[PDB]
This record gives C-alpha cells, structure tokens and sequence, in this order.
C-alpha cells in the first residue's frame, strides 16, 4: 500500500502571522459565492482519534513499529468545535458543500446535513443494502471494512445483504458522492482544506479543480501538504484555533453539540450578519 | 345508536411483559419506512375527558343510570405527554401520518401538523365556510354539533354560513380526511392504535388495511379491541407509560406544550438519533 | 377503625360560576394576591384529577363510589402521572416570591415531582415515593411508589453514613400528623394575609381547619372547588370552578408564564425569587 | 424639493378609545387572509433616529433654521418593539408584505425576510453592483447618497462599479420594489400604515390601492396624514404602544433581537393561536 | 422656588471623538473594568435618549428646550419605553460581578423594569412608577406612573397588614434626597476604585459629585457624555460619543452578551455572580 | 533534581473491559452514586487527553516518550483545548448537589473554564492560566497561559486597591502542595463516604493517596482507568475504559444531561443545587 509521506516535522505559524492569515480567510470566505470546505483526519485529533501520517499518525507509528493511540472510541468521540464551526457555517448558507475522506462519522453525527457532504471513504457507522442501496446510519461502528456482509439484512418494504462502506486500498471512490464532490470543487470559487495532507488521488486533487477558471485554494494544516505550493493562503496551526477566530470575525457563535444526530437533508439559510466593507 | 360492546374489563401486563414489548414495539418503529397511528379517546383520559366504552365511559355509564364526569373543559384541557410524543414524532421523520376519531381538538392545539392528520369525526373547536369549505380553528368549542348552523358567517375576500364539523350518527365521514386516511394506511408497513376499542366503521377498521401487502399491527389499549386478533404486538397500559418508554428507547425528548397552536403544514424533519443495529 | 371511619360527605352536587361571574372572581383573586404580603395555598385532590387521579368525595370520588358499590378510575399510574397546569402555575408563584407556603394533604406526590421546593412545602398526609428511617429521621424521594401505608416496613434500610429500617410516609385513620409538617403548615397559616384553597373539600381535620387560622387578625381567605366545601360560610370569595381554568387565568392577569416540565425533580430547598412584573395601581 | 406639510399638530386618542380602536385593529387581522403593513419614520422615532415632518422632523427643523438630533447612530441603532412585532407577524403567517419608505436599515437588520419587503426609497447599508444588479447588505452605512459610485467593486464570480441605493429628489423608486408594493397593496384585503404622514406619491398612495376592490385601510400615526378620510380606522398613538397591546390581544410574544442579522429569504409560517369567534 | 431654580448649563455644544480615538478609548475603559475590584456607575438621562425619552440639558434638552420657547419631544410614554442596550449592558454587567454599585439621577423607572437589582441601585431623585408609605415607608412598584410629583398623596393607601397614605417619590426642587440610598451612593463612591459616568452633565449636587469622591484614595474616574461636564478635568478618561455605541463594544471586548429585555420586571435582591470569562494579562 | 526526579510507573499496559462486565461497572457505580451522601471526585490527565493533552504516564504520556527518546504530541493548544464530556458532567454533577468537592492534580486549566466552582476545587498541583500575587495572595485567572513554570515572576504585578509581584502557581518537583487546597482536599477525602478517581495512576504522594482516606471509616473507593493504579488492591470497584464512556452512560442511568460549554468561564462560588431526579429504590 502507498502510505506516501509520513512523519514531516510540524509548522506552527507565529501568532501575529497566523492572526493576520485567519483575517485574510475571513476576507475570502466574505468575497465568496460558493466555499467548499475539504476535511480529513487532521480535524478529528482534538477529539481523542489519531491521523495517518502525522507524528503520532497511524502509519507514521506503524513505519517505527509502535502503535497508533486512541483517546476515545469512535462511539464516544465527540465532534470538535471545528466540526461544529462547519454545521454552522453550512446553516447560515456560507459553506455550500462539504468533502471529506474521514470515515469517523463525526460530520454525520454533529447534525451536518447529508446532502451537502461526500464522505469519499465511506462512514464507519454506515451499512448500505447491496440490492436496493438503501443506506443506514447506525449508532455503534458496523463491524466490517472493505465492502464486506455485515450480517444484517434490509428491512425496506427486501432481506437484501447489508455490507460496510469502508473502501479497502484497491476499492473504487462511491461514483455519486466523487461527482458530487467533483462539481462542488469546479463550481467553488474558494476551497478550503482542513487537517488533510492531501497525498490521496483523486480525494486530495478535488481541491486543485478550484484553482481552475479563477478559484482561490486555502490549506490549512501543521504539516506541508501535497499541494502547498498551488494554495493562495496556508495556515499552519490548530483547525480548531483558525476555525474558532474565523468564527469570531465572521460573528458566528459555534453551536452546542445535542449528542449524535442524523440531518437527511439541508434547510434554506438562517440568518447571519451583514458584511464588511471590502479594500 | 349502536355503541357496541361498552365496559369491558381492563387488561394490565406485568412490569416485565409490558417493558418487554414496548422493546418490541420500538425494534418495529425502527424497522418501518412508513408508519401511521390511529387514535381514540383513550389518548385523552389522561388529561380528564372521559372515554366513551371505557369503565367510566360516556356510553358505559349511561347504560348504568350515571354520567360521564369531565375532570377539565374542552378549552382548559392539556394535551397529554401521548399527544406531545406524537408532535416529536411527526417532527422527526418517524411518523408519516395520523389519523384521530377524537372531536376533542387537542391533535391541533398540540401543534400537530393539519396537513397529516385526518379528523375523522371533526373538530369541536372547527367551523366550516357551506360554499366555500374554508375551515376556521377557533380558541373555543364552535357551539353546535350535527353539521348545523353556528350562527357565524364566513370572512374571506363571501359571507357563507359557518357550520360545525362534528358528525351526527347518520353523517358519512368527510371524503378528503376519509381518503387521506385510507391512503396512508394501505401504505403504511407499520399501524399503531392508542387508545381505541376500534368499535366504528370505517375509522375502526382503517388498521386492519395495514395488514394488507404485509403491513404490521400493534395495538395500545387497556380493554380488548374489536381486531385483537389480527394484530402482531397487543400492549395492555396506559398510552403515557407505552409512549415515555418508547421514547427513551427512541432516544428522543416530548416537547414542552406552549399553549394553544395551530401549525397548517409539516417542515421537513429535524435531525433524529441513529438506529441501532437489529438480529 | 378504618371500616367504620367517617369519610364526611361525599358526592354533593357540583357548583358551576357562570363565565361572566367566574371571569370577574379570578380578576377579584388577582387583586387579592396582588394587595397581600404572605399568601398560603391549601391543595387537595381536586388539582390531580386533570392527570387522571380520581379524589376522594367528587361525584366519582373514592370514597363517593365505594358508597354505591363502585370503583374510582385511574387514567393513569401515579409514577406516570404528570403534573396539572395548577402544579405547575403554585411552582412559578413560588419562584417569583408571590407563594410564601404550600399546605397539600396530597399523597400523590405530585407537588415533590413538579419541581416545588420541600422546605416551602407540607405534605400533612405524607407522600407515597418518601420512604423515612426510623433511627435517624433520614428522608429518601424514590422514583417509584414505596409499596406499603401505614408507616410499616418497606424492605429497605437506610444508606447515611446507619442500616435504619425505612418505612412509608402514609398516615392510616388513627396516625397522628407529622408534627414539623403540621407546626409549619400552621405557622404560616396564621401569619398568612391571604390562603388560597384548591381542590380541598376542608372535610379533614386539623388540614381543613389550617385556611381559617388565616381569618384571624383578618386574614382574607379564598376557596376554589367545584363542590362545597366545609367552610364555604368563611370565606370572601368563594369561585366554583375547573382549578386549571382559575390558575391559567389568573396566571395571565398576574403576567406570569406557567414553565415547562421536564419530568420528576427533587428540589429540597427554595431560592431567592426571580425577578415579577410591577403591581398594578388597586382604588 | 417639495416637502410637504411639516411640524402639524398632534392627536392623542384617549386611553379608553384609544384600547378599543387596537381592539378594532385586532379584529381586522384576525378577518383579514392578505395583510400588508406600509412603514415609515415614525416606527423609528422610538430607536432615537428623527422623522422629517414631526414636531422636532428633519423639515421641520430645517423651516426652523435648527437641526434634526440622531440620539443613536445608524449602526448602533436597534430595531423598536414595532419592528420586531413586524417580524414575528411575518413568521406565523399574519403579514403578507412590509412596504417601507426607511432608508435606515432596520427592517432588514431586525431579521425581516428581504423576499416580503419593498425598501420604495432604498436602504443607507445596500451597495448594489452597476452591471450585475448583485446587492450586498454592508455592516456599516456605504457612504454616499443619490446612487452614486461608493468607491467599492463588485466579487461575484466581475470587477462591477458598487453605487448607494439612496434615491435622490429626482430618482425614480426602484421597479421591482414597486411593482413588488404595487402587487401586494392591490392584493391585500387589509393595508395598515405606521408612522408615516403618506405625504409622497407613489409611496404614501399605495395604501389606497388596498380600498379598490372592498379593503380595509387604518392608519396609525400621531399627525394628520394625507390620506385621514380613506381609513376606515385611524389610531392617534405612539405605534410602539399600538402594537405591542395590539400583539398581545393576537397571544403573541415580541421576539428578542439577536443583533443585525440578514434574511434573504421567508420560511413557512410558524404556529399561531387559534381565532377567536367574531360577531 | 420652581420658577427660578438654577438649571444651569443647558445646550453646551455636542462633542464626537473620530472612530480611531473612539475604538482606542474603549479599549483603555475595558482594561481599567478589568484592572478594578470595585467599579460603581453613576447614570443620567443621557442613557435613556435612546428609547426617545429626551434629556434635560441636551441639545433637545426639556430644559434646553423651555429656556428657547420650544417643548422637549417624547418619542414614547414612559410605560411604553423599553431599556437601551446600555441599561441591559448594566443588567449583565451587575450578573457577572463587574458592577458593585449603580446611582442614576433618572425619574424614568427603565433600570428597575430592566431587571436591575433594587438592592444594588441608587435612584437619587426617585422613580416615577414608585409610590411609599407615609406610615410604614414600604414602597410599591407599579405598572404605570404614580400620578403625582413632589412627594403628595397618590390618592392610594397601604395594604400591609396599615392603610397609610401612599406618596410619589419625585424630589421637588427644594427637597432633601432620600438618606438610605444617599448613604449607599456615597458608600459605593467613597470604596469604588473605578467611577465610570454615563449620560450625566454632572451639574446636580450631590448627585454629580459622587463620582468625584471615587478620585480620593486613587480611584479613577471615566465620563461618558457627548457634551462637556462640570467635572471633565478631573477625568483619567472622557469618551464623547453615543453611551449604546460605547457600551456595545465594551461589552465585545469583555466578551459578554447583551441580554434580551423580557418586558418589565421588578428584582428586589441581586444573586451571587454568574460565570464570567478569565481576564486578559494586562503589562 | 528535576532530571533524576522519580517519575514512577510509565507506560504500563491498558486494560479494556469487555463491554458486557463494562456495562455491569457502570450500573454498580450509578448504585454506588446514590447510596452516598458525600462524594468526592479526584481527577488527573487521563480525563483530558480526548481534548488532545497527552497524560504523563500513559503509553504516548509525556514522561513514556521522554524515557523511550520521543515526544508527546498535543492535538491542540492549552488556550484552544476544550473541556471533554467528563469535564462537563462533573460540572453538572457539582450543580446538582451529587458531587461535595472536586480535587484535580492537574495544571491544564479546564476544571476553572468549564465553569466549575473554585470554592468546591483543589488544584492540587497548579493551574497554568493563574498567577498568584507574592504580597497579598490575590489570585487573577488569566485567558492566556501564564507564561512561567516553578512559582517564578510572570512580569506582571498586582491591581488590587498594592503593585505586588505576580507569580505563576505551577509547583516544581521539590515545591510543597498548596496548602489551603491540600486541607481542602484532605478534609473532603476524609468525610467522603464515596471517592471515584478518573484517569489518574495515583503514584504522586499525597494527591495519589487521598482517596485511600475516604476507606476509613468505610468509605467506599472506585478507580476509573485504562491502566492499573498504585492502589487498585484497595478499590471496591475498578473501572477499566474511557472516561468519557464511563461518564456519559453514567449520567444517562442518573438521569442527567451533559451540560453546553459556553466557552472560556469562571465561577468563584458554587450555588444551592439545582433540581435532580428522584432515586431509584436500591434493594
Ligand atoms: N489539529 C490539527 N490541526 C491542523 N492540522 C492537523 C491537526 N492534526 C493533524 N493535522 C495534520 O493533518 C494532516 C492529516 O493528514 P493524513 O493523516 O494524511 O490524513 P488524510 O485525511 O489527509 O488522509 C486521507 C486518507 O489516507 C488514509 O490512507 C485514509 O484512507 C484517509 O482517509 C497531517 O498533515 C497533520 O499534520
Ligand atoms: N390511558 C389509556 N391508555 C390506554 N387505553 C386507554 C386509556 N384510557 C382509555 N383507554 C381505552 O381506550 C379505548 C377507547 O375506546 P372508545 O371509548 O370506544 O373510544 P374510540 O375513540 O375508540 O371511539 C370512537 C368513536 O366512538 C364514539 O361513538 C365517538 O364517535 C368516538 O369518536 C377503550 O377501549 C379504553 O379501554
Ligand atoms: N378539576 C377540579 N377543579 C376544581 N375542583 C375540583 C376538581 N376536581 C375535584 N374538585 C373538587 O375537589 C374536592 C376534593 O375534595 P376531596 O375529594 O374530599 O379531597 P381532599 O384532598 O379534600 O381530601 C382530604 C383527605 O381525605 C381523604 O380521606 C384523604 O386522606 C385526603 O388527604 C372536591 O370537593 C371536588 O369537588
Ligand atoms: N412613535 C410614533 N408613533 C406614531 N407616529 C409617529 C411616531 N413618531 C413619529 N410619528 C409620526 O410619523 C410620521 C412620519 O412622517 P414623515 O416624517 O413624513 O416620514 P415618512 O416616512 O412618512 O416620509 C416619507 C419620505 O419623505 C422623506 O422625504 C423621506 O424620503 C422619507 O422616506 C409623522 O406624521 C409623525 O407624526
Ligand atoms: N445617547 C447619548 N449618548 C451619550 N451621551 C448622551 C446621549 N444623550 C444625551 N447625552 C448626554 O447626556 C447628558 C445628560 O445630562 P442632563 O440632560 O443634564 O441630565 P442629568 O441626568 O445629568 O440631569 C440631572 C438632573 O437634573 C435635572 O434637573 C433632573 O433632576 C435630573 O435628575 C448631556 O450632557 C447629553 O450630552
Ligand atoms: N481517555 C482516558 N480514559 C481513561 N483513562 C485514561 C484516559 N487517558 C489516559 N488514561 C489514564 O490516565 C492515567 C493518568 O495517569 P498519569 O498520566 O500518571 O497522570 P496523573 O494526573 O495521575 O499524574 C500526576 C502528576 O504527575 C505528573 O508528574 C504531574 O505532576 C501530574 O500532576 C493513566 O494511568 C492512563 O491510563
Ligand atoms: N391526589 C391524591 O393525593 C390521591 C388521590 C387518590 C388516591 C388513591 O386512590 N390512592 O389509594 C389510597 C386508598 C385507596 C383505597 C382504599 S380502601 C382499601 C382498604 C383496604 C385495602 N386492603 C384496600 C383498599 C384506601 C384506604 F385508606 F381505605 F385503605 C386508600 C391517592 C392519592
Ligand atoms: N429615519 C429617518 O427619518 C431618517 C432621518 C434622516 C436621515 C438622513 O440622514 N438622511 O439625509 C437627510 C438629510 C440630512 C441632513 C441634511 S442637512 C446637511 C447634510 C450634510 C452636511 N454636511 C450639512 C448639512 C439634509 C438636507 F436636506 F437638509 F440637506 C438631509 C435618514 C433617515
Ligand atoms: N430619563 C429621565 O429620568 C427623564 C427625562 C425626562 C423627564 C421628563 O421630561 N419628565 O417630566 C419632568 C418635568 C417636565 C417638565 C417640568 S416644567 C413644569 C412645571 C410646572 C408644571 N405644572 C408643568 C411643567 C418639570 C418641572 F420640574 F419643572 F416641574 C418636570 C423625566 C425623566
Ligand atoms: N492535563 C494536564 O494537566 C497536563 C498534561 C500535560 C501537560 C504538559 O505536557 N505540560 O508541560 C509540562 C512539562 C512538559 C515537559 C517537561 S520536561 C522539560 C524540562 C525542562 C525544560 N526546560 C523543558 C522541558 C516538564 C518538566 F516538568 F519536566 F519540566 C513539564 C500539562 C498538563
Ligand atoms: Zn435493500
Ligand atoms: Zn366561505
Ligand atoms: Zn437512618
Ligand atoms: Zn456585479
Ligand atoms: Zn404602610
Ligand atoms: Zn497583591
């Protein structure tokens, strides 16, 4: 398997740059008509689960023969502020979609509306009837990965197969949530990248389809990414630190967390606060 | 007038049967795409308007020389937590309609959406425009009952005579709330009655058009029902304690009553818990 | 003994204010809460029956119906009985500083269950959730009915660190009155400007005696029943009437939402009271 | 510039007349199925911004040779318990359409859907893109008056020329907004106007446009208006008071105000109370 | 006596600092709350413009107005009149503990129907909604303005149980201020170690000099006012601009919400503090 | 000193319970709850490492990586890192009068900004956001991390009205407890009936010992931890899992809901408790 590179030391921007970088973003996510937001294992660390290639990443651990660490179950983890910054986002109509190659099931569980997401790696919670694709969201992790029989059979009136979502390394992308994701990321006229190292093809590529016809690119992570030397703006700290003073430009408050919640499908925006006066 | 089979003895399960199939009855509200709830009178005893077969019931004391007694009026009653649970539950997606013989007005005042409820024998607090078929909900009882002449005319821009909406013995049922519920109920895979003997055609036998296709049937009441035999899971209790456990199993909440209102059309649904994982 | 015991009066005709009569008594019952200083309320179990509880002397009261050879009807069990619009109207006149006590010969357990403050509170004939030691006095509030009446052994032992036996709260016919409970009830019914009964027929002694304590030195009583009632000759005003339509009303002329319940909570002590709308002008 | 009748006289209605007309008021609601409110500056006296033809008016002092007294700036202004009231009637459904003659922001800033109001004479926080026609509602006043170039340009993705939307003496009322207020005036069965003297055409005669066809017209202000002999009922008060008690006899609650807050777009109609019986 | 009582100052010329120094002096008024263990305000009828009650001495002035012929505009009734954002900054300011003390010269009743609390506040000149008790001095809280000015009878009586003769509370021109809440300013003044001043000239002794007493001892001193005070050279800061537009930013800075007004509400007792965030490293 | 320092047991092997015998704990410490009248909380960093503060002796602990060549890796900043779920259900267990005292050996500030009590807090060892004045003892919570480590000067000084030096309170290895906290802490130990410790190995003298003082008298003592503790041979019950799993299932038996996180708070004093469900019948 292609782990790609693991282990790069981290980059901490000092606080006056960092604190005029997440200025800059607010800026941009203000002259935007269509933000799409790309996540991945960088903005679920905060809550007790481990990355891939980070220092204490799963590969980078599993490359010196140690173990990844988990401070919590995927049962019992709880999204991150940066997860709810982005639900709030979305509902006050300033993320038009969201991009994801976590399988923790984190965005599902904050209350993040399903039709705006792509979950390009499947969702540990998610089993899905191979006849009638009928998918369920399940409260405790499936049991299974790469596609396999979970045991449980559909209840749609079938007794159809019920199989995991989790892609195994040879495993094809969903073709629906790819091109959903992948017209999203044209369409954008920002995208911006959330604790990805974006090594992965094609999901780690979707954010450079921005850069095409005009499109401004944000990565915001501690390590370098795939891509830096493509992004208009790189922000290299805490998602949670950038998301919560990005919030508070924008006059956002970040909402409570009601425990795991399953929103089908997106509400027309709610209200949100007049814009700055632009240069 | 037939008033059918009035004072039956009461049916308690014990604690352990009884916890046991509101588990049940909860394994099938999760299995089900499309479920419907068929309510009577005993769904509001609990709130101090009397049944009318039931041991102190309308029908059942004036068989014996005595009346019925009314521990509120119509406009003082509260909607029980029964009423509030099925608010929630409409709100959530996990209802597709219900469909009520009550006159008692508390479906509407609970907040319940008109759009997917079918009164079968009419609201006490409804008036209705002869030409035009406006409804009116008012915040008293009309005054009438037998379809006649409330003594009000209609406002909207026409002057039509009002009349109630509450059914004599001989009036056929509305065709528009008739059809609405027949609709739901062949298509519902789930009917579950609250509080009704299930003594009148057709309201009564609109749950047995579940059964059709393969549709389950669960029937709440603490007397026998005309069709105990042809359900599935027959709880013997009183709706609030059947309705609270299922809640908690449900992992939702019964919302606060904010007094009297009237909500004509259902939202999209709010976000609800995941399912669990079944056999 | 409990055989032959007096029930008093049971099943008299229901009394039923006409609406303009009844609407200008709650505006009357406004203005007395509004120009009193200590105001006392005397519940019974006239304020359940909207839950399904039935009483003990309405027309289809206990002991109304034992006496034709009948039953009373539950519509509910008293773990899922959820308080009236009246429970919960008494806890927010308790919050905003306009209640100062509470006097229930209710063993419904309701009141406890609403949220009310149990030092505002006495239960003159116990409470069927409250199990007591014996030893060491130690009170616990269960989450579901005790099991036995008559102050007799539960099967519980106490847990203060003690292994006391736990006994019911529920006075039989001959049990004498908790003396805290009854000292504290008639405390502040002497000291009362105002008592309020509510679903009380005052048949019962001394519970039914502790309103008039407030007539002395001119207190002003008010007695809200459907029927009559021991002491209706006492009383300045006297409303016939659903206590869930009085209470509603009356919470509307004082300003005052009746809360939300978020099902049964124990609260032991009283706060200081939360901020109420300014007085109407009274000449 | 024609300015009209400045610095009449004002009425007062007596408190008991006064409570019986907003009883009045109340009544035509509740028999009203489209009513359409008109605003003025006088709904914004109560937030400390001057109106122009009232005793201490912007005309009025300037006839004087003295000057109108801001108690507030426009961006520290909040909205008056008659806006919010505004609001809360659009969310349960009671208010077709707000045509308003403010240039101050307000109504947008309170939360008012934008789809349901004509702003007939601009709005001082609307900059508007020359070629586009893209609107962006700004967190502070653009800076000019009479349509003229703001110095800012327009970001969908264009580089457009951001002009004011304040018209000046000579500047036609924005089409779409009047046709919008035109359409609604016609259509409604009830026109309510607030604080303004309907001293200028087409604005101030759009109300008559609701008598055409048997509606209603009142007027509430404290002076004379041109139109006082059209109403069918003219309340002589501070509108605060109006519709604060006119709120209450309808069982509604004035909703808080979270801070300026845009809503493009109404949503379905929240509950409301149910009618009562009329006549 | 009325006639020709000495009004003073009236209709001084409106000063705006630019957004720059404006921004930069909130900024310094936010450190020195969070450098304060005792911060008191002194308010004026400069806060209340807002809501459309006009001042005495502004340039709408009621008393600026009568000295040019011309009539004071009200944009409201009093019991119509909602608090401003800066009476509702108070209100949390007071909740979180940053505020010790309120003294407000203001007649019109807005920072108790705020839900201020009564036992934290000094209405030196008296309220128009309250009416007191001759005999027992217990005073009420109404809903609509007493009726009379210069502490006459009302035409009301005591309901305490008294019958006393209920009086206004509105000082006329030749009447001493009320003791207890003379001697509560001064003593919050005298401890405060921040006096910050909002919508006040100053003019009115001894109203207008108790902030003054704060400078003893090292106190300092903030005057908020679009207009030049009797005490601006005594000032470690003067903010000339809008109190709403001053209060809303500092309350950003301190990181508290501005609370919803609920319609009015009479608080007797402030509460302990609630929660409030942790403090900048100020150096 | 510091290098040689004895830095204990690291790096000890997790235990899981299987889920079945992990359900079964969970229902026995809910029992445990509410059979005790004191119940006293020790905490360490095991409860904070799901907001991504690695814990000192855990397998990726500071001084487990420090002893094999490596780093910890932090997920977040002490400023950014938000209270976990156990953190907030020990803030409504304090609110609602089923936890006496809280006593926590760690430095990371979020006991003080997730809102709980500090009169009902031991801190044993510090917090880094709370300098301390040498002169006259007066504490400030600061927003930021202090900047300092071993009770040394910040820069800061003292605005208590003094201009005292201000001193960080994070104790160096040799540096006594506190002494205020440790009697605080020693005092509650000893009177609790019941001591739970979560996510502490219980190897620092005295900290790690003070729940071995609820045993006398026979208190009960219960352990919450992924690895073994110094004293797990003296626990009535061990529970072996997260902390978060333990605490939200814990709270759901108890009836109690996990309250919001506003963001950064500070309360100085806890209030009367709120209400809470009635307790089940143990037997
Ligand atoms: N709190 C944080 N803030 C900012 N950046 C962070 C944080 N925590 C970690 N990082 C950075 O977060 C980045 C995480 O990068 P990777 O670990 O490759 O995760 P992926 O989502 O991109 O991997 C995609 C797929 O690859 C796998 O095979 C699976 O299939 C995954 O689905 C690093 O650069 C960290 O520095
Ligand atoms: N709390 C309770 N929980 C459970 N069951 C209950 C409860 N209270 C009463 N019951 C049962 O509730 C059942 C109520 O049955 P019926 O009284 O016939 O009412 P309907 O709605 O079916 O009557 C339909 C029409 O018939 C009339 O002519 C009118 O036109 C009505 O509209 C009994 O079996 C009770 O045991
Ligand atoms: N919804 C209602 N609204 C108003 N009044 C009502 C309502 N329902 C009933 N009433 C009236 O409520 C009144 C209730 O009177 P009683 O039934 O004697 O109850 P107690 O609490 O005074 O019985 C005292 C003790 O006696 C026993 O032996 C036990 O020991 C009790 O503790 C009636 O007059 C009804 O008209
Ligand atoms: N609180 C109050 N309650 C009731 N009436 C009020 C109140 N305050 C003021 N009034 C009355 O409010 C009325 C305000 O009338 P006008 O001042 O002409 O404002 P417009 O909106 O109609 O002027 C329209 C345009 O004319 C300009 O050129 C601009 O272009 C404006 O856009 C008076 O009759 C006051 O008595
Ligand atoms: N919105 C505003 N923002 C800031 N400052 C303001 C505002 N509006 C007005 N001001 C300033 O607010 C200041 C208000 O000063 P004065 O009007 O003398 O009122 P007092 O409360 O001190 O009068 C004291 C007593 O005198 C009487 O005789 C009664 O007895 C009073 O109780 C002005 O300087 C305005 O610039
Ligand atoms: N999420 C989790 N859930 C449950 N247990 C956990 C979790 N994470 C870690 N643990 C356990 O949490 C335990 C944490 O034990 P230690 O790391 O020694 O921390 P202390 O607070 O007791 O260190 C005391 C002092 O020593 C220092 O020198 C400083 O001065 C400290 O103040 C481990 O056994 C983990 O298994
Ligand atoms: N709102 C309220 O407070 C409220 C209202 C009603 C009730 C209520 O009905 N509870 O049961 C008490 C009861 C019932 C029957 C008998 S008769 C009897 C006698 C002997 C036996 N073995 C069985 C029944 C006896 C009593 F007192 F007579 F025993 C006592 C409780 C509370
Ligand atoms: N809601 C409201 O009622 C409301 C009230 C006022 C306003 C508002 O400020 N609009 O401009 C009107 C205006 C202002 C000043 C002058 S005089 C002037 C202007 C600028 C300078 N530099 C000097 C004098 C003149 C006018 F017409 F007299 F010129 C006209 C907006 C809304
Ligand atoms: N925010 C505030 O606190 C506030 C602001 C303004 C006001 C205010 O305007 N209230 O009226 C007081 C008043 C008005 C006129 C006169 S002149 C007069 C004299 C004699 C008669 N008969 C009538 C009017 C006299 C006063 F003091 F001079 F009498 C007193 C009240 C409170
Ligand atoms: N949840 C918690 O409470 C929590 C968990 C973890 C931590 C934590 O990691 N904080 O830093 C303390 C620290 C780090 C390294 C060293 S080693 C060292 C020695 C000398 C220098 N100059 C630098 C590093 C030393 C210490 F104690 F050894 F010094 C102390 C803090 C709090
Ligand atoms: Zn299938
Ligand atoms: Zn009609
Ligand atoms: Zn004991
Ligand atoms: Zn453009
Ligand atoms: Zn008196
Ligand atoms: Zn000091």
């Amino acid at each position: 398997a292609d782990k790609g590179k693991c282990g790069l030391p981290e980059i901490f921007d000092p606080p006056e740059e960092l604190e005029r970088k997440v200025w800059e973003l607010a800026r941009l996510v203000w002259q935007s008509s269509s933000v799409v937001f790309h996540t991945g294992a960088g903005i679920s660390t905060a809550s007790g689960i481990p990355d891939f290639r980070g220092p204490h990443g799963v590969w980078t651990m599993e490359e010196r023969g140690l173990a990844p660490k988990f401070d919590t179950t995927f049962e019992s983890a709880r999204p991150t502020q940066t997860h709810m910054a982005l639900v709030q986002l979305e509902r006050v109509g300033l993320l038009r979609f969201l991009v994801s190659q976590n399988v923790d099931g984190l965005h599902v569980r904050s209350g993040f509306p399903r039709d705006k997401l792509a979950e390009l790696h499947g969702n540990m919670f998610v089993e899905e009837c191979a006849k009638c694709k009928t998918q369920y969201v399940r409260d405790t992790v499936v049991g299974t990965m790469g596609l396999k029989a979970t045991g449980r059979l559909c209840t749609v009136a079938c007794r159809g197969e019920l199989r995991d979502t989790i892609l195994d390394w040879e495993d094809s992308l969903p073709d629906r949530d790819l091109a959903l994701a992948d017209e999203a990321s044209r369409n954008a006229d920002l995208s911006i990248t959330l604790g990805t190292s974006l090594q992965i093809r094609p999901s780690g590529n979707l954010p450079l389809a921005t850069k095409r016809r005009g499109g401004r690119l944000v990565i915001v992570n501690l390590q370098p990414t795939k891509h830096d030397r493509h992004a208009d703006l790189r922000i290299h700290g805490y998602v949670d630190e950038v998301m919560t003073r990005l919030m508070k430009h924008l006059g956002l408050e970040i909402p409570a967390w009601d425990g795991p919640r399953v929103l089908e499908r997106a509400l027309p925006p709610l209200p949100r606060p007049p814009t700055p006066k632009l240069e």
